[PDB]
Parts: structure tokens; sequence; C-alpha cells
């Protein structure tokens, strides 16, 4: 159909049904009579599953051969979604596929919709993970994703009588055959026990032991012939496990609980023991790995020549003890060494500067559990802060902030500062994030070290989130620039001479009318809710959390509806607002802010006066295969972070990507964002860093807002006195308290301005030609946000290895 | 190589090859110089398997087209053992597989060793199963077998300081090749909540649930292209299980357990909610899916003529009353109609008389967990008594002693009362056990309704136990009479004709000799134990209980030492004495009946004037895959259980089959076993069922035969001094006490006969003419303990279905 999803060719078409029919015969055992779609999506899978492993051994017989630096991206997160289009897209069988089922009868994209998200993430950082194994492959690095195979992911949300509702993500229920177990390279991982010392060094002895069992992922890149490994850890009891009889074979279920299911907290520490149990795990079985691939290549001078690892926060910040106890107690390294090995060979990635966000593990809990890495903690601690006492003599306060042991209550340990010490290089995921880093909650470490310190902008893979969810626009683009683009993003600055173009405009404006059509047609046969395609599609889709600011959208909906009330008869440009995205199960006001958009939409949708004129939808169960329907859908991106909290944000530059305007502060990558597409091409609004900062020097009183501002005033007074919630109206009562008298991000303080901005999208939405051609700037301009760049500069910079885009053999 | 092991020509080695290496490649992921032994038994195995899915989609449909009456087995236990050398036997490939595989240069019978036992049953009972559902195949009956698929099946048993120890058989660690999962076919069970009257009867409310997932495990037929199903349930949890967060979904651990592990008990009733549950489980499940296969073919008069539920033992027994709550709660029969179906739909297999094994459930775990079941079971006891009372008029006594409910501290709900009260048929194992039935537990029973009390004498399968096992015996038969006796076992007594042929002669001792060869060289090999393979092979082998007597065996291994250190130079014809099998984990004196035999072979084997004249060797790990290997190097099967104890036995037919001679009770299948051979041909000793009763009557005491017998007090003696635990003086204390005061199996009293009868087989064993020539005679007689005979009863005589051997297009 489309030309940018490969060739059709009689000799593969023949060949793709007769081993789809294969599968279905003897893999799925069933006949053409009694299967089902799921059956025929599974026929499928396998037959795509196939043309990988060939192209999966060679690389991997490549990288042993040619034995580069492997780089090894260690992770408690990998956010993959669905993996069937994502596949065929990159093997360049999408339109062969295509053609294959047609002619058995079959429609391919119903097939697709069978597939179960990998769900084994939270959010961004989860995501970011995936679109980098992606970009790594594409690059031709010889990379590896480390992480532990959750039996449930993220959970699935119900909404009932508005709320949220969690259930169990069965993600396996009908079996994942895109992985492979391996069990014949399963490890041993030990916890508790206690530390002897000899005459011989330390020895940690008396231990519980659990066996890590890897399942790996292939990982293909973009029509490389590149096939790299995702390798995810599984736990499992040894055979002599507790071994009245039946209750010791139950009791197995106790090790096996550390792979069982993802904790859903995004940007909250939590210090629960099975959490740091799974980061252990993760860390001691991969590292354990990496050591036996180094020496099938004795001396480890070279390790960080043929070794670079990667930490994606600090969730697996116990790579640096652990490989400190390894080469000192297991190799036998002196100290001093061991450490320069480590150091030079482990990088550490922040992506918050939230305080409840920082992971500060209780000293009592290591103590207990890991009893050797404590020691070797402290020991690094006392090492280091050493050198902080040589370098700025006399300072004794620098000295308990810079200390990786917290004194208090309970004595904690930060595992941040375990980062910054024991890696050569810490980075920062935009411009204005890594900034923020230098001049504060890492200063004192930038100081002493500031060659550490570095920026590593976000990126997204123009795969997913392009040629895989947006075909049309693809295809639009492919027409004037050619194809080269899917794999060096910046060829669409190549757009910009066609933003005069009439035929252009009209297309780039045809293919969002059509993605509004088709995702409002899934919003009737998946939800049976109805909206007006017509209508500007102002979108909201992320986290729940305080910070992201999903309130400051809700009252903006409220005062459109409340000025729609005051004058029916005017004209308004038609909207629907959809806000989606999952509250972590503890998280009280986050869930009453779900409960909120609801009410609002009850209220809403159902007054007769304002018509088809606004909607307000709940996007139910926010997840990467929702993602990839409703980011083409849209017209208006909101990404409205108070300044200096959104890291980066990476869905802002997926709507980029995909004819949307952006409403948003100047926080994160939307910094960069609005410079290269020009601040005249982006809705910027509200305060800036500097501004918030003035705020809280002279301290936050939203008490002010209320009473100069009367649209303001009279959502709270509705708020308060029930109008959203007429059977229980005092529901949101604590909602209206924290904004009030203690809202952490100053709602109140950006909400004239947010609206005043709002009423300039609507402004331009009234004007399709103009809306339009500001849309193409952004696309055009959406170059620099390709994880294909970002993966770039950490292979230039960090890893000290070259990307190459030559072809492996076929 | 031999003939009986089918063609291997050009084509079919060619396209094995091929697909082998398919396999390896696609399936495995692996290229051959990374494979590893392992990943070529799985090369193996899925190239066999996919020759099953042909046969298996097609029988399946047959059934569907033709719509036969269906035979439901169901069981706790199918000990199925390995299936790679079964499956290739059954579909006539061994030699093309062993031609294939010696052309990519691997040995197919070490890749054969890698395969895991499914080892899913305890023991004969198990076996049972497995081998009935090979002879349903091989008869062409359209059977199903239905049980659990428990993750961990009996435990592996290792031998520490002579000490049994138990640890976890983790058989799906690797994976299984053989089953295919069928999540679209998940049913709902349920468990606890209360029952509630409403005016259109009873309803069962406020349950939990957990989910049955079937797995299913293709049978085939010998050679007639028939491939049956075993469909084994596996529980799992809904999903919105307990749906803090974190614990509810740890806790879908407790729903799932239902399927973690097989209780170990054999002949022993263990009255422990977690079993209580499985059987449910396991029912409820089954009965469900035998409903839906049913309606899919609203009157339920037709339903006994197209559904036959053969219930092994009463583990199953449930299905009683859950066949009459979905008839009558869901259904809406009426009670009496519902009655007459069930009875007319179920029958009930006895497998013991030992009173400590028969399944007598309380009330209060019954009404707590299944209390709709227990108000049925009130019912039909109520109905029944009602009966016993209008054919008995004022027999009091025999009203309580046929209730369903038994009174006492606690009451109990008596299993057994129930399957036959709720059958048309109730059937022992073997001729002496179904007359015991009749004239002792269920006498008052058979007085009631005579016509529902038969006997189906147990049986083997000749696939397993001897081609399988023993190619060399099953060759040289071949080569005489055909291959027609292998599904045709009676023709075996054409073999009668050459009892007096010195040629055959030569042969049936060759082929034992090469049998004790190369197990000589599997115990040097993976236990590095030495053996005499000159020496008489003495073999018993099979779970470790009192009933079965292995102390008897211990007191003549200790005569026989004693009177070689009296008599050194005096010659005696060496054995090598091999003792196996499994104790329950919490049966105290089965585990000191180990020691007692390694502690015996600790002072045996090492004792210098003993030489190479006498050994006694624990066999460990005894299971199915042992049985196929020690079975064809036996000479002296030992099966020597107190008269009125072994309701059949089945390894006593294997050797039988396989060239041993049987020392032996008047026990079980034994009696048939002489009748059909000669009592001349078999060593017969000990009490009768009538002398047993005797001395029961009078009154059992040991100190008589201790006070008699100067060789019985000496070993005594010997035991209690500490001869046989020099460091433990009173270590056997317990096994002495017993012995002397209360023994419920009569060892003492069995103990002349038995020594002198063991005197007469080391004489015929001096003659290795004679002996082989009685092995003929018996090997010629096995015909009837083919389990083809067995199931073709059950067929004809209870599910009244015929037998055919007609085969199925390929
Ligand atoms: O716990 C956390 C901490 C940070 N991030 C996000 O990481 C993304 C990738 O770097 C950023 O784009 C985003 O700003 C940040 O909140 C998470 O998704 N979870
Ligand atoms: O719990 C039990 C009860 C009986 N049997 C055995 O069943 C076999 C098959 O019918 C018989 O051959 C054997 O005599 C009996 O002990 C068991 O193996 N387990």
């Amino acid at each position: 159909q489309i030309s940018v999803r490969g060739l059709a060719g009689v000799e593969n078409v023949t060949e793709l049904k007769k081993n789809f029919n294969r599968h279905l015969h003897f893999t799925l055992v069933k006949d053409r009579n009694v299967a089902t779609p799921r059956d025929y999506y599974f026929a499928l899978a396998h037959t795509v599953r196939d043309h990988l492993v060939g192209r999966w051994i060679r690389t991997q017989q490549h990288y042993y051969e040619k034995d580069p630096k492997r780089i090894y991206y260690l992770s408690l997160e990998f956010y993959m979604g669905r993996t069937l289009q994502n596949t065929m897209v990159n093997l360049a069988l999408e339109n062969a596929c295509d053609e294959a089922t047609y002619q058995l009868g079959l429609d391919m994209e119903e097939l697709e919709e069978i597939e179960e998200d990998a769900g084994l993430g939270n959010g961004g950082l989860g995501r970011l993970a995936a679109c980098f194994l992606d970009s790594m492959a594409t690059l031709g690095l010889a990379a590896y994703g480390y992480g532990i195979r959750y039996e449930f992911g993220i959970f699935n949300q119900k909404i009932c009588g508005g709320w949220q509702m969690e259930e169990a993500d069965d993600w396996l229920r009908y079996g994942n055959p895109w992985e492979k177990a391996r069990p014949e390279f399963t490890l041993p991982v030990h916890f508790y026990g206690r530390v002897e010392h000899t005459s011989q060094g330390a020895k940690w002895v008396d231990t519980q032991v659990v066996l890590a069992m890897p399942y790996d992922t292939p990982v293909p890149g973009y029509r490389n012939n590149v096939v790299n490994t995702m390798r995810l850890w599984s736990a499992k009891a040894p055979n002599d496990f507790n071994l009245g009889y039946i209750q010791a074979v139950l009791d197995r279920n106790l090790a096996e609980n550390i792979s069982r299911v993802l904790y859903p907290n995004d940007n909250f520490f939590e210090g629960k023991e099975l959490r740091l149990k799974q980061e252990y795990f993760v860390v001691a079985a991969t590292l354990q790995d990496i050591i036996r691939r180094f020496k099938s290549s004795t001396n480890f001078d070279a390790f960080p020549d043929k070794v670079a690892i990667q930490l994606n926060d600090t969730h697996p910040s116990l790579a640096i003890p652990e490989l400190m106890r390894v080469l000192v107690d297991l190799e036998r390294l002196d100290w001093d060494k061991a450490w320069e090995v480590t150091v030079k060979t482990c990088a550490y990635t922040n992506h918050t500067v939230l305080p409840e966000a920082l992971e500060r593990w209780p000293v009592h809990l290591l103590e207990t559990l890991l009893p050797r890495h404590l020691q070797i903690i402290y020991e690094i601690n006392q090492r280091f802060l050493n050198r902080v006492a040589a370098a700025f003599p006399g300072d004794v306060d620098r000295l308990r902030r810079m200390s990786l042991v917290e004194e208090g209550a309970v004595k904690r340990i930060n595992m941040a500062h375990l980062c910054i010490a024991g890696s050569h290089a810490v980075n920062g995921v935009a411009r204005i994030h890594s900034e923020i880093l230098k001049k504060t909650i890492f200063k004192d470490f930038y100081e002493l070290e500031p060659h550490k310190f570095q920026n590593k902008t976000n990126g997204i893979t123009p795969r997913r989130w392009l040629v895989l969810c947006n075909p049309g626009l693809a295809e639009i683009i492919a027409e004037r620039i050619g194809e080269e683009y899917i794999s060096d993003l910046d060829q669409l600055r190549k757009l910009l001479s066609y933003v005069d173009d009439e035929a252009f405009i009209r297309d780039v404006a045809k293919v969002k009318q059509e993605n509004k059509l088709k995702f409002a047609a899934y919003l009737e046969r998946e939800y049976k809710v109805h909206i007006n395609p017509n209508s500007l599609f102002d979108v909201q889709v992320k986290r729940i959390h305080e910070y992201k600011r999903q309130l400051l959208n809700c009252l903006h909906v409220i005062t459109l509806y409340n000025r729609i009330k005051k004058e029916p008869n005017k004209f308004v440009v038609p909207r629907t607002v959809m806000i989606g995205g999952k509250a972590a199960p503890g998280y009280h006001m986050a869930k009453m802010i779900i409960k909120l958009i609801t009410a609002i939409g009850d209220v809403v949708n159902h007054d007769p006066v304002v018509g088809d004129r606004l909607r307000v939808i709940f996007l139910e169960n926010y997840r990467v295969s929702l993602a990839e329907k409703v980011i083409p859908a849209a017209d208006l991106s909101e990404q409205i972070s108070t300044a200096g909290t959104e890291a980066s944000g990476t869905g802002n530059m997926k709507f980029m990507l995909n004819g949307a305007l952006t409403i948003g502060t100047m926080d994160g990558a939307n910094v960069e964002m609005a410079e290269e597409a020009g601040e005249e091409n982006f809705f910027i609004f509200g305060m800036r860093v500097e501004d918030v900062d003035r705020l809280d020097q002279r301290g936050y009183n939203a008490q002010e807002y209320y009473d100069r501002i009367p649209e303001l005033r009279q959502i709270i007074e509705q708020l308060s006195s029930g109008f959203f919630s007429p059977k229980q109206p005092d529901l949101f009562k604590d909602i209206v308290n924290m904004l009030m008298h203690h809202d952490r991000f100053k709602v109140f303080a950006d909400y004239e301005e947010y609206v005043k901005c709002q009423e300039r999208v609507s402004a331009l939405y009234k004007n399709p030609r103009e809306w339009t051609r500001m849309v193409i700037r952004n696309i055009a301009t959406s170059g620099k946000f390709s994880s294909d760049r970002t993966i770039a500069q950490y292979a230039r910079e960090i890893w000290g290895v070259e990307p190459s885009r030559q072809r492996l053999p076929a």
C-alpha cells in the first residue's frame, strides 16, 4: 500500500504464507476450523520471529569474532510495549506480511491488537530504556539491556465510579513468543549471611541463595541486520531449598517473589526490602555475566577498555560496591586498582531532582541483607571524604553534605552520592536539568570533580514514534525527501522548504484529520464514548503527579465551562480535552486528581448548553500501545510542569514529531524544543526557574491569587461547595486545602498566563492554514530529539565507542 | 539394527535430519558450535513431536465426526516417566531417528538419558494410570486422562550417611516439549462460600474462585495412528485477586499452590486441606469440560450413553456429589433423574484394603470448604440408608456400618462408601483382592447390590515394559513368532514350543547376561559401585512399606551373611541383593528400613571373608526410568507382601515379562501369575490369607518364633547389640521392638519358609539350562498381564464400548 512499509514481492509472500500455516499446525496444534484471532496472531508472531533468529545468531557470533567494547545498560525498567509491528518495520517485512495475511483472509491490524504490551516500566525512565535499545541496535553498538523479567508489569487501570482501580497485568498468560528461556546460563545470587575475616581477606558466608535464570529477547536494528539482546533475570529457588516436606516446597515462593512484580512508583522512593532485593538481584546476576563474557575473550587493567556499564538512575547503584566486592574479595586485586577499574567502567544517569524520589536506603536494611556491601560502602565513603578534606581543608559542613552516609534518626546511604563517587561520568537528561544538577543538588560534587558532569538530552526512536504509529505522516514526508530520515532524523529540516507548499499543507492537515477520525472510532468501539472529530484535540498524557500539574489543566477546563455558561450564544473553538495516566496505588492526591477529572466530565459532558463545544474525557489505562494511538491524533500537547521539575520529558518529543503544537513551561526539554523550532512556533507561558526561586525566597502565598483573580475564586468556590460532587459536597476538600495552603508546585501562580496562552492557541486554530504551517515548522525541527542522536553522544562522550550505520551480511 | 524398531529408509532419514537442524536453529536458537547434548535432545524431541500433531489433530476431529462414547479416566496420579522413546516406538520411528542422529554424529541413547521423568505419581496406582492410557489409545478408545499438572512431582531421593534425603523434583526447569498449554480453555473452580436457599432451589454463593488452566499431552497408540489426550489442570489466580497492592499480587501464590506439589503418601491417608482442594480442583474442572463436550455433540437421559467416568481410587470421589450439584442446582433436573444419570455414569476402582489408606474426610473440613457438597452427601446417605433399611428391616448395626457418615470424636465421611453408593460398577484389581472386598470390607454392600461388584486384574503395557526397555528380548521373540504379540501378548504362548530348543535357550540366557552387564556398567558410571555380573541378581524394587516386607528380605540377607561367616570355605551361589524404593517423608519406620539396608551393606560389602559372594546395594532414586533399567537385568523378583495386603502388584508382572523368576507369597496377582505359569515354575512360600486369619484369631506372638529359631535369634541379638551400628548401638531399637511386640505384618511367621524357599532358588540357579527353561515357561505365560487385556475387560464389562485394532488414516 505505502512505500515506507517495504516490498511485497511474490517470493516472500508465498514463503510467509507457508510458514504461517506450518506454525498454525505444528506450533499451535490447531487447524483453520478451530483457530481464533489469537491463534492467528501467534502464528504470525512465530513466523516473523523466525526471520530474527538467523540475524540474532550471526550478530552474536560477529561480536565474538570482532571482540568490540561491550555496552551494558542496567535498568529496573524496560517499557517495551508491543513487539510484532516493530519487528516487521525493522526487518522490512510489513507490506509482505500485510499481503500474506490478506491472501489468507486475515486483517493484520486486527491481529496486531491481540498482542499484550510488555509493560515492564512505569513511564518516562522505562520508555527511555526501550528507545535506547532500539537506537543502540540501529547504530550497530555491541549493547545489552539487563533487567528483571517481572511476572506482573505495571497494573492495568480500570475506572470505576470515577475512581482508579488496579488489576494485575498478567501479561504472560498466553505466553511470550519473543523471549527465549536460557536455563543453562542460570547464576547464583547471595543474600543475608555474615562477613568473616581471614588471613587472606574478607569472606561472605552463611548466605541464602536465589538462582537467576535469564530470558533473552531480540532487539532488531533498523534494516541493518543487527540483532542485539535484552536479557531479563527471573528468580528461581534452589532444589535443596528449605530441604514439613509440603511446606518446604511451598516456601520456594518466597525466593521467587523477587521477580514477581514491578513496583508502581514513579518519581517517589519507597524503602521496601523486596525492592532492595530486586535491585541487588539484577546487579549481582548481571555482573557475573559481564565478567564471564570478559574472561572468555586474568588482567583486569583492560576491563574498562572492553566494558561500559550505564546505570539508569540509582536503581542499579549496587553495581559499584558489587564490582568492588568481586574484584577485591574474589579476584584478589588491591583496593586502589579495583577502584580505578570500577570508576572507569561505570557511568550514572540522573533523571530527577525531586527530593522524595532520591533513593536513601536505611543502613539497618543493608546491614542485614548485604553486610559485605555496607562495609565496602563505608570504605568508599572514608576514602572519598579524605579527598574532599584535602581539596577543601577545614570545610567541615561540606564533609557532612557530601558524605554517602546521612546521619539522623535512622542512618541512610545516599545512593546518588555513591553513584557520583564511583562513576567517571554523571549526566542529566536535558540542558536545563544538567545545569540545575551542577548549581543545586550536586554543586559540591561539581566543585570537586567538574570533568565528571555532562548533559545528554533525551530522545525518542523515530521508528516506533513515527513510522510505526503514524504511517500516513511518514509516507507524505518520504514522498518529498526520501526514506533516509528514518535513521537520520536531522533530514526533516528539508521540510522547511515546503512550508509555503499548498500541496504539502493540505496533506499534513489531511493526515491529522484521518488520525483524529481513526482515534474517534477507537473510542466508540472500545469505550462507547462520543467525541467531535472537528474539535481541537487537547491532550495531556503522562503519569499522574502533582509536579506535572494535571490540576492546572483542570482549572482551565472549568474556566472554559464557566465562560460558556456565562455567554452561551457566543462562539468558542470546540475542544476535546483528553487527560490520561496512571497513579501509584498509594498516592492519595494523584488518585483524587483522577476522580476530579472524571467528575468534571460528568458535569461538562452532559450540560445541554455546552453541546459539542467542550468535552472532557479521562483516557483509561494509558500505556505504550495507547500512546501510539492518541499521540498521532493530537492537536495540542500539554507540557505544563512547574519550571525546574520535569528533568526532560519525552512525551513532549513524541507530540512534536507527530504534528501537535505544544503549550508548555520553560522546563526540561521544552526549552530545547522551543529553541529548535523558534519561540514564535511554541506556546510558552508561565514562570521560569528564576521566577520560581524568587517566589520561594519571598514565600508562596496562594491566597493572594485567590483574592485578585475572580475567575479563579469562582472555581475554588465551586469545588468547595460541591458543584462537581452534589452527593458528597466535601469530596474535594483535600484538593482545595492543598491548593490554598501547601501547594509545592504553585498551580495558582501560573493560572493567569496559562489561560491567556490557551486563548492564543484557540485563535490560531481558527486559521487552519496558519496552524498547519506552524505544525510543519515543528516537525521539520524535531530532528535533534531522535534517540539516535542521544545514543551517538553517549557512545562518543561517555562509552568511548564509535557508532556505525553499516549493514551486517543478511 | 533390529527389526522391531521399524524401517530406516532413505526418504525418512533425510527428512528427520533437516527437521532436526531446523529446530536446533529456529526453535532452540543455537548453532552446532554452541549446542550441548541437552540442546540436541530438545531438537530431537521437537522433531518427533512434529510427527504426533498431524495424527493428534485428525484423531480429535475423527471423534467429533463419529461421536463415540467418551471414556474419562480421573486420577490424581499419572506416573508417565520419559516420553521420547515411547513416542518413537509407537510411531515406528526408532530406527530412522537412530540412523538420522548417527549421521549427525550423535548417540541417541545418550540423548534419551537427558529427558526428565514426568514423575506425577507415587507408585503402582500412578503407573497403572499411565499403562492404561497407552492401552486405551492402542485399542482405539475415545479416552481422556484427566489430572493435575504438578509443578513438583515425586521428590528426588538422595542417600546421605545411609539416610533418605528429599529434594524438589523441578521437572519443568528446562521446559516440557510434549505439553501444549491451552489458556483459552481455562475454567473457574469455586471454594468456600455458603449455601443460599431460594424459591427455585439452592445456590452456592460468596465463593472464592481459582482458575483451572489445561495443558494437553498427546498419548500415541501403538502403530494405529490414534493419538489421545491427557489433560492436566494447572491452578491460576484470577486477575482481580485480592484486588496493599504489592501484597495482593504476591498473595496470588496461595491460589496457585493447589497444583504446586504431589503429596508423596503411598497407601496412607493424610487428611490435609490442601490435598482436599487438589481433589475438588481436578473434579470440578474436569466435569465442566465433560459437560461442555457433551452439549457440543439439553437432554441428560443420553449422558450415560455418551460418557463414562472411571474413578481411580476415591481420590476423585467428589465427582459424584459434583455431578449431582451441576445436574440439580444448575441444570434443574429432579433429584431422582440426576441420581440415575450419576450412577450409570460413574464407576469406582479400589486399590487397597489397608484401613490407614482409606480416605475419611472430617465433616468440618467439607463444611467450610465445600458446604453444598456436604448437603448433597447427607442427602445421598439418607436415601441410601432408606434402601438398606427396606432391604434388611430392623438390622440397626448394618445401618451404622454402611453409613457414609462415620460417628465418633470427629465425624467423617467415608469416601469409599460414597463411591459404592454412587457407582454402577465397583472393581478390585486382582481376583483374590476382589474376593476379599466382597467377603470383608465391603461385605454389607455386596449383600445389598451383588451386581455392582467385579474384578479387573491389573496389567502392564508390553510397549514400555518389553519393547522399549528390553529390545534384545523383544527381538529374539520376534525372530520366532513375529511382531504381532506386541499388541496381542497372548501370542507369547507360542514360545512354549521352544522350551526344549537349544538355540532359544542360549539366546534367552544371552539377552539376560547382556542386560546384567549393561546394568553393572550403569552402576559404576553413575554411582561408582562395583558388582559381580555373574552373581544372581536378587531385586526388590517398590515403595518402602511395612506390608511389602523389605524387612523379611533384610533378615534373609543377614542369614546368608551369618552362614558364610560360620562356614567361609563352603561354596554358595553368589548373589547381588538389590533393594530400592522411596519412603514417604513422614513415615518414620520406612525411613529406618532404608537406613537398615544401607547399614547391612556397610558391613557385608566390606567383609574380606565374604569376597564377591554377597553384595547388598540400595538402589537410589527408584522411579520409572530406573525400573526400565533394573527390571530387564533381574534374575529373581521379590514379591513377598503378607498374604492379603498387596491388592495386585504390577512390578511383579514387569519382572515376569522380562525373564526373572518370582519368589513370592500367594498375594495379589502373584496367585494368577502362578496359575498361568504353573506352580512348579514359581517359588511360592509362606502363609495364605486363611493362615493369616487363623493366626490373628489365636493371636500373633513373635516371641514364639524367636524362641524356637536359633538363626532368627542371632539376627535380633545382632540388631539389638549394635553389630550393624557400632557407633550408635541402639540405632535400630525401634525396628526390633516393632518386630518383637507390634508387627502387623507377621515378618517372623514367614521367615523359616522364606529362607527354605530361597535355598531352592539357589539350587536351580546352579543349573543354568533348567533355570532358563523355567524362565521361558514364565515369559510364555505372561500374556494375561497385558494392560490391553485389562482395558478390553473394562471396555466390555463396565464402559459398554468395543475396542478396535483398526488403523486410522495416516
Ligand atoms: O522515577 C522516575 C524519575 C524520573 N523519570 C523521568 O525520566 C525521564 C527519562 O529521563 C524524563 O524525561 C522525565 O523528566 C523524568 O520525570 C521517571 O519516569 N521516573
Ligand atoms: O495408595 C495407594 C493404594 C494402592 N496402590 C497400589 O495400586 C496398584 C494398582 O492397582 C496395585 O497393584 C497395588 O497392589 C496397590 O498397593 C498404590 O500404589 N497407592
